[PDB]
RNA sequence: ACGAGAACACGUAUGCCGAAGUAUAUAAAU
């Protein structure tokens, strides 16, 4: 319940990724999971797998 | 025919001689 997480965000340290090679990268329809699955009208590059 | 008359307070040398505008302290926490 955010216990002062507003403190301790500057003592906790995250780097940014390596690179990743292409291979790895997919593109994919934006879906709405419903009672009946729906179709966003564009489109993502993302991470594969 | 004036206790008068003549007589450069002159001539030599300078502000020097050594010193550092220096001493640490993230353009920072989403």
């Amino acid at each position: 319940n955010n216990e002062k997480n507003k403190d301790i965000y500057s003592k906790i340290k995250v780097s940014d990724s390596k690179p990743i090679d292409e291979s790895n990268l997919a593109i994919y329809q934006k879906i709405d999971i419903n009672k009946s699955e729906k179709s966003m009208p564009l489109y993502r590059e993302c991470i594969d797998v």
